[PDB]
Parts: C-alpha cells; structure tokens; sequence
C-alpha cells in the first residue's frame, strides 16, 4: 500500500482509507485538522463515525475483573495505540520497539515522550487522564482547558487561546470560535445520520461527503469540483477500497488484491507491486522499471535492515532501552545518536566527526546549545517559559519583549530593534523600523492582507502595494508601482496562465498526474517537456530546438545528459557524491575527476590543468586552500571567525571584529601601511569608510535607498522617479545623466550630454532597432554586426566594421580559443569552471580563487592583492607593490575612480548605458568593470564567473545551463544594467537590499514552478558542484 493522488497513502494492507484535511491556519504556527480511517469505523465519538481532530488524546488506564491495571493504553491520531506496563513513582515505562516512555512526575502528572519529541503532558482531575500539553516543536506547545463536563475547549498558543469548540447539546462540535471578536470558522453540518457530510468553510467553501451504507466513505465532492468516487469490495472494518476514482488530473487507479501482494495501477498503465509478510509489516516493494526496495525486521516489532534497488544495505542497531542508536550504511559511515533518561534526541554524531549536543531542562525548554562548529548558545527563558535572550558567544544574541497579551511586542537580532504594533484582534497591523519608517498593513475582513503602505516622516517618501484574491482562495492580481500583474489558475492551484504588463501572457498546459507539458509565449514560440513512467524529467525541447534525453539511475540520478550533442557521462562514487565527468564534442575531452570523503569535504578537484587540494584541521572548518603551485592558510580562532589570513606573498593581513560579530579593523603586517576601519549604521549597513587619507560616507533617505555618496572631495546624488528607479544621476565633478524607462524595467533612453541615445525593445528583451534582426530569439544583425551561431546557439562568427572573430570552445561551452587579426588568445580552466591561466601575446597571467570571488593575480611583474567589503564584491583598497590604492564605486559597484594614499588620482574612467568604460587617465590598470567582471582587452569582453558578456552587443554570448531555470530569456544579462548586478553570471538580483522588501509578501508566481525548476537543477551538476 501506499499513496494515491486521489487521497491519503494508505496504512494496511486490509485496505484502510485516510484522509487528512486541515480546516483552519493560523500565520503563527497553529492548524486545525481532520484525520478519517475506514478501519474500526464503528466508533463514535466527537466528530462522525471514522473523524478524529489533532487534540483527542485519551490515555485510558486498562482495568480487567480482577481490579488490577496491569495496562495504559495511549491513543493517538489515525487510531494508533501504543501499551505501558505500570512502574512506580519517580520511574518511567521505557517502552519497546516503538521508542516511547512514559514518565511519572507526580501522582497527577505524566509525559509521555514519542519518538518524534513530543511531551504529551497529561494531568489526573478526578478519576480520568486529559491531555493538559503537547510540546510540538521547540518553542510551539498547545494548552488545554475543561469545564465541569469533561470536553476539550480553549485551545490556546502557549499563552493565549485562539480557538473553540462549541460543543451540541446533541454531543458533536458544530461551529469554532475564536475566543477574540468571536466569528463563525468551520460550521460544521450534520444530517439525521451520525457522520460528516457537508464541511462549509468559512470562506463559502462547501465540501461533501457520502458514504454508501456503513459510514464508510463512497464519495466526496470538492467546493470547486472534481470530485472523487469511491467502490469497496467487502463489509465492515474487513472492507478493501479499490477503484478510486479522479477527476481533477486523475483518471484510473485500480487496486488488485491476491492475499499475498498488492498491485496498484495508475493512468499512464504504471503498475507497482508490495509484498507484505502475515502482518502489516512491509518485506517488498517493486517498481514498475526495476527498482526493488527490500526490508528485514529483527522479529521485534522494528525495522533492521533495509536493502535499496543497488547492491548496498542499510543496518541499524538499538539499546536495552527501545530507541535508534546507531545507523552504519554499506561502506561507507554510520551515524549515532544518544539520548537521556527522558528519551530526547541530545547528541548526534556526524560521518565527518563533529559532534553536536544541547541540553533539555526538566519542564521541556532547551538550553546550552552547540553547534557543529562549535558555539555556547546561552538560552534564557521568563516566567511564562519563553525565550527572550538566545545569547550566542561574541554578540549574536536577539532580544524579544512581551506585554500582559503576552504578544511580540519587540525583537532584536544585531541592534536593529524595530517594533511591532496590533490592531483590534491578534494581528499585527503596524511596523516602526528605527530609521523612521513606518509600515501599516490593511487586512480586509477574512484575515487575508489586502493592502500594504510605507511611510517615512521628515522625508516624504513611501509608496504603496496592493493584493486583490480570487473567487475561493488564490491570488489573482498584485498591484505594484511597478505595474500590474494578473494571475488565472485552474481551480487546482495550477495557474494555468499569467499576465505582465504591456499586453503579455504566458500560458502553461498540463497533461494527467498534473505535469508541467507546454509553456508558451505571446509570439508563439513553446518549451516543451516530455517526462517518462518514473515521473522524472525524460526531455525537454527549448524555443529553437535542442533536444535532449536526460538519462537516470536505477536510484534516480542522472548519467547523461546528450542534449542533441554531446553526453557528460556522469559517474558516482557509489557512495552518494559524484566522482568523474566525461563530456565529448567533436574530438575534445576535459576528463574532469572529483574525490569526496564520508560526508561531504571532498578537498580535491584533479584536472588536466590544476589540483585543487584542500585542508581541514577540526571542526570541519577548511585551513589550507592548495591550488596548484599556490599555498593559502587560515588561523581561524576558537569562537569560529578567521583571522590573519596569510597569503603566499607573505602579505598576512590581519582582521578584528566588534560587538555584533561584524568585521570592524583590518591592520596588514607589512607595518607600513595604514589600517582602514568601517562603521555601520543603526540599521545594520556600511555607511563610513574611514582611512587617514580616505573618507567614504553613504547616507540613505530613511527608507532604504541609496540617494548621496561623499568621497572627501566628490559628491554623488540620485534622484528616483515615482516607478521607484534610477531616473537622474548628479556628479559634482560636472556631470548630469538622465534616464528614460519604458512601461517594463528597460531602458528607453538616456541623455548625458549634448548627443542623446535611444534603444527600442519588445516585452521579452530582444531588440527592436530599425536594422535589427532576430529569428527566434538570438540576435542576427545589429549594429551592422553579423553574428554567425552554431547548433548549440553560441556566438561562433563576429562579423562587424571590417573585422572577422572567431570563436571556439570545448565540450564543456566553455570558450577556450578566439582568433582575430593579429590576436590569438587561449584560455584554461579547473574541474570548478573556473579561469586558471590566460596565454595571449602579451604574457601569461594566472589568477587566484577564494571560493567563488577572485583573490589577487599574477602578470609576471609581482604579487597584486583584490580586497573586498566585508559581505559584498565591491572592490576596495587594492594592494599593489606594497602601496594600497583606495577605489570609488558608485551604487552599482563599478570602479570609475582610483586613487593612492596621496591626493591624486591613479584611474579614472567613465560608464555608459552598456557597460562599456572609456579610459582618460590611466596609471595603474584596472580590469574590473562589474561587481565580479573581468575584463579582456585582447577580445574586449566582459567575464563573471563561467561565460563572457559582450559590452558593445549588451548581453551573454552564450546560454547558461540552467537557462529555462534561470529565466524566459537565455541571453539577457538583466532587465536594466543600473540596479541590477548578476554576480557570478547567472542568478541575477537587486543591487541593493532593503529590509522592508522581507515585509512583502510572496509572488506567487515564478518562470518555472518548483518542481521543475529543482528536476531542471538536480540534471546540471557539472555547473554547481562547489565547495
């Protein structure tokens, strides 16, 4: 048995329908569901016949004729019981096979701790064991409250109560309150009959349910529609449920029984197999293509070992007391947990060798926590058992305040301290962030936001967002200044289409078991998937082509890829981590090797080209980065930050950090240079550069943008438009630019000077110029450039004003030759992706890599050092023959100023709308145009982390393997080049990031949805296996 689209999975072999259904959510942590079993459906009690909610637990105390106990029966949901053998007091049960305990403190007072780490404290009132707590998570618990009659009301969320019960005068619950501006919420609906009929959510949703003849369930009929029958084949509890019938996606599921084993089909004729042993214990399972999962009890009740469809088996090995000790895979590692008397998860062992353990009190809160790395994290709780200091070892202690509604009142994580304020019932309605600015939400009369409003005093600035919801209970339009979105889903949560501004849509059609099949655009261009009986990803053909086959394991990763090409020929280590790549096009093999250890730390990336070793001394933090004839250390202190990074050029500089746990001073070892110190602003950004010769300030209006930049010497301001963009730049070195955006977020025109420049575009990115020419969706002509592709869809040939570029790459796409007129270039590349070595006429230039942003590089005249802001690429102070040279980057982050510790400048240059620099004054080079750009003078392009963009043309020459991930558009670098700046490639997003951006809430609305988006990603390894 096991799940099925059209309901709950299955719990025996007999048949045993479930159906989990959640009445209410609440946006702090509590729900309100339902759980129906067709097994033992003769009992009555609360809701009909077969319905039990998530807050009946009983604790019977079994009693026989000779007035002895001898028994306490536990009940839990989906009617699980569970048996405790009597013990005395201050002693627990220390129950077998199931991992559980019961714990008696007090004559009232028992805890019955499961395997999962719940409490479940139950207190004695007269003669009968009620459920007083429950102890979910960590800091979520629910209290129970009971009248005179002994029946569950007030359900409260660890202080307060949030909901009712309302019990009949018949002895059923028909309607929830809410304890706080008391409201209707489920109205339940019951006919002359005892059982569940109709649901009547609060929203005017109303779902039925009929049962054929014995309170067993034979349909059921969604508020939308599609509903879903039901057959049953035999009588009473005894009675099997086959044929179950669909009607949203669904279409067949029949269920064959032989008393033996269970074969169930499926709508695409997929079949799979379960072979059980006499009791509910599952042996095997069979899979329609081969896979064989096998399982091996220990006649105890437990699981022993498991064996997978590849030759590997899995043991597991317990204590005297009931519960999982120990976990040992087929070669490989094994993983060990310990508890304590009470049955708590408090140490677990990693297969690398770091430990992590924490500390329970006796009343279930959780103190003294370590982590893997090592950190003493002091928990602090009040007198109603909540946390308020979670006080880690150098700063990172939040703070939280509570009133006498014991309500968030305020919260704290690095100094922020922003608060919080309610409106009439138990929802917060206001924001006030310590800047000034001020967020006020508008909820309509369902509890669903509605409308969202910023404001800031003394300032004048604020803007506002608006959501508007569907008919039952989605989403359909977002008002953003930025423009309107519209939404039209398929009564399924599908979303069958979406709408942009100036007139787009993009629609997708699905196909049976809600596939994603066909995504197509507004001038008809379609992606198209194809996946095969395992449910994964079997094909995929782009907008101009390019199949591919996508080749899987008997375990479920991918071997090839093959897209109309070239294969990669994965290769694992048998293990759970990949281990060799072999990619092929045309007589070209890189040969890429990968070696990882148990439990990740792989420490090389052998290639033809470089070594890629590294070093870990304890605690699984990394201490030596060897990169091939290159030796970086690390003296990472005992707190777990990195000081004194030493460097193969014996430069060493040193760091020290401040309260908060920020960077605050770093002072070179050379004793000749200055230190440069940074101070942060009340709202966690970098705000002041100071050096004795430089001087750095940015200040922000009050709501999150940057709008002044001041150098000591030189003035910057920005001036936003109502759209919420860049519109006019002001420099005090005589400078004014304008911009002039379209509907959408491109660039119509800009006005710098005298002369003006303009640029025309469809609502998908690609140009529309007067001698612009396109086919589907790469650029043919432009400019009076002719762009000559190849089968992949790379630029191959580059025709412009009497020059000829050639291009070719390897079997990676990864660009490795450009031939011109008189410059031939050659380049290499690591098993990381990553640039090495560059061989040109000019000389050879090496480069160094720290993790994923370049560290200092060698041009054969000396060692030069990069440095960077603490937590973002911005260059800064790069170190050069023993003399630090201060940069001024603008909100962008490109460098068009450089100048010493002197008082002249070194380098100056000046950006246009594409990109491109032109250089005036030029005394020490600087290749950096971009937040990670490197820029290639020999073919004049721009480099991230994997693939060049072209400045002149204004987007990638080549698509990024995760491109229908990744975006509609292949080759776009982003929307506008002014606040958007895409490091490492792909993945573009906002320059800069402003917390009352978290405020808002989601899209709900993606390029792809995620599930495949995540089987889009999980095919690409060879492009994000890392560190």
């Amino acid at each position: 048995e096991c799940h099925e689209k059209a309901g709950d999975p299955v719990s025996l072999v007999t048949g045993a329908e479930i159906l989990t259904l959640n009445d209410v959510e609440l946006p702090n942590g509590f729900v309100w569901s339902r759980t129906y079993r067709s097994s033992k459906a003769s009992r009555n009690q609360g809701l009909g016949y077969g319905w039990r909610h998530a807050f009946q637990f009983e604790l019977k105390e079994v009693t026989d004729e000779k007035h002895n106990v001898t028994s306490w029966e536990f009940i839990s949901d989906s009617a699980d019981e569970i048996e405790f053998e009597p013990v005395e007091h201050g002693s627990t049960s220390y129950q077998v096979y199931v991992g559980a305990s019961c714990h008696f403190l007090n004559p009232n007072i028992r805890i019955v701790t499961l395997s999962s780490g719940d409490q479940y404290r139950f207190e004695l009132v007269e003669d009968i064991w009620l459920l007083k707590q429950v102890r979910n998570g960590i800091f979520s618990t629910f209290q129970l409250r009971y009248s005179r009659n002994h029946r569950l009301i007030e359900v409260a969320h660890n202080k307060r109560p949030v909901l009712e019960c309302q019990y009949d005068k018949q002895g059923r619950l028909v309607e929830l309150l809410n304890a706080k501006t008391e409201q209707v919420l489920t109205t339940y609906i019951y006919d002359e009959q005892d059982d569940l009929v109709g649901a009547t959510n609060d929203l005017g949703l109303t779902e039925r349910y009929e049962y054929q003849d014995q309170h067993l369930i034979a349909k059921r009929v969604r508020p939308t529609g599609f509903t879903h029958y039901f057959e049953w084949s035999g009588e009473g509890s005894s009675a099997k449920c086959i044929r179950n019938f669909g009607d949203s996606g669904i279409y067949d599921y029949r269920f064959h029984y032989e008393g033996a084993k269970s074969s169930y089909s499926d709508s695409l004729d997929n079949e799979w197999t379960f072979i059980h042993d006499e009791q509910g214990h599952l042996l095997e399972k069979s899979s329609p293509t081969g896979r064989t999962w096998q399982w091996h009890y220990d006649h105890l009740g437990r699981k022993e070992k498991a064996v997978f469809p590849d030759n590997s088996t899995t043991q597991y090995q317990y204590n005297q007391q009931g519960q999982l000790i120990s976990k040992l895979h087929s070669s490989g590692a094994q993983i060990q947990y310990g508890y304590d008397s009470l049955g708590k998860l408090v140490k677990t062992v990693s297969p690398d060798g770091d430990l992590e353990k924490a500390y329970y009190n006796s009343l279930g809160q959780r103190v003294w926590d370590i982590d893997a790395l090592g950190c003493v994290t002091e928990y602090e709780y009040d007198k109603h058992g909540q946390v308020v200091k979670r006080e880690s070892e150098d700063g990172k202690k939040s703070r939280w305040w509570w009133d006498k509604q014991q309500r968030l009142v305020a919260h704290e994580v690095d100094g922020t301290l922003l608060r919080y304020s309610y409106g009439a019932t138990d929802l917060v309605n206001g924001i006030a962030y310590p800047d000034g600015c001020v967020a006020q939400i508008s909820y309509d009369d369902y509890g669903r936001r509605t409308s969202i409003r910023y404001f800031n005093d003394e300032d004048k600035v604020g803007y506002s967002e608006e959501y508007a919801y569907d008919e039952f209970s989605r989403v359909a339009q977002i008002q953003t200044p930025e423009g309107v979105t519209s939404y039209q889903w398929g009564a399924l949560a599908q979303q069958e289409a979406v709408i942009f501004p100036d007139g787009s849509h993009i629609s997708y059609e699905y196909d049976q078991q809600r596939n994603l099949t066909k995504l197509v655009r507004s001038d008809g261009l379609a992606f198209e998937f194809w996946y095969d009986s395992e449910g994964l990803l079997s094909g995929t053909v782009g907008f101009d082509g390019l199949h591919s086959q996508f080749k899987y394991d008997s375990m479920g990763r991918i071997i090839r890829k093959d897209v109309a090409d070239r294969t990669v020929l994965y290769s694992y280590d048998d293990a759970g981590f990949l281990q060799h790549i072999k990619a092929g096009n045309g007589k070209n093999i890189v040969e890429n090797h990968f070696n990882y250890t148990l439990g990740g730390r792989l420490t090389l990336a052998s290639n033809r080209h470089q070594t890629l070793q590294y070093q870990y001394s304890s605690f699984g933090h990394l201490t030596k980065r060897i990169q091939g004839q290159f030796e970086i250390g690390e003296e990472f202190n005992r707190v777990g930050q990195r000081v004194s990074q030493t460097l193969p050029d014996k430069t060493s500089f040193n760091f020290s950090y401040d309260t908060n746990g920020r960077l605050s001073e770093i002072r070179f070892s050379d004793d000749s240079l200055p230190k440069i110190e940074f101070q942060y602003d009340v709202m966690g950004r970098l705000s002041v550069t100071e050096t004795e010769s430089f001087r750095e300030s940015k200040l922000y209006d009050g709501v999150g943008r940057l709008v002044e930049q001041q150098w000591s010497g030189r003035e910057k301001k920005y001036i936003y438009n109502a759209q919420n963009r860049i519109s006019s730049i002001l420099d005090n070195t005589a400078g004014a630019t304008h911009y002039q955006y379209d509907t959408l977020g491109y660039v119509t025109k800009v006005s710098e000077a005298g002369s003006t420049s303009t640029f025309e575009s469809d609502s998908f990115g690609n140009p529309a110029l007067a001698d612009s020419k396109v086919m589907s969706d790469r650029i043919e002509a432009y400019a009076g450039v002719r762009y000559k592709y190849d089968q992949q869809g790379n630029q191959v040939k580059r025709e412009g004003d009497g020059t000829v570029q050639k291009r070719v790459f390897d079997a990676l796409s990864q660009l490795v030759e450009v031939h011109g007129d008189s410059s031939i270039s050659h380049y290499e590349y690591d098993a990381l992706g990553r640039r090495t070595k560059k061989i040109t006429q000019n000389g050879i230039t090496e480069f160094l890599w720290e993790g994923e942003r370049l560290l200092g590089e060698r041009t054969a005249d000396g060692f030069r050092w990069y440095l960077y802001q603490p937590e973002t690429y911005i260059p800064l102070a790069v170190l050069e023959n023993g003399s630090i040279y201060l940069y001024e980057c603008d909100q962008v982050g490109k460098p068009e100023r450089l100048k010493d510790s002197a008082g002249n400048i070194v380098w100056s240059a000046s950006y246009d709308v594409h990109g491109f620099a032109s250089i005036d004054v030029e005394e020490v080079r600087n290749p950096l145009r971009f937040q990670g750009q490197y820029f290639d003078q020999e073919t004049n392009l721009h480099y991230n982390l994997a693939r060049y963009y072209d400045p002149k043309l204004g987007r990638f020459i080549q698509q990024d393997p995760i491109s229908i991930a990744g975006g509609i558009n292949h080759y776009q670098y982003a929307v506008n080049p002014i606040q958007w700046i895409a490091p490492t490639g792909f993945l573009c997003e906002e320059g800069l990031k402003r917390l009352q951006q978290m405020l808002a809430e989601y899209q709900a609305q993606s390029d792809v949805p995620q599930e495949v988006c995540d089987q889009i990603l999980e095919a690409a390894k060879e492009s994000s296996v890392g560190e």
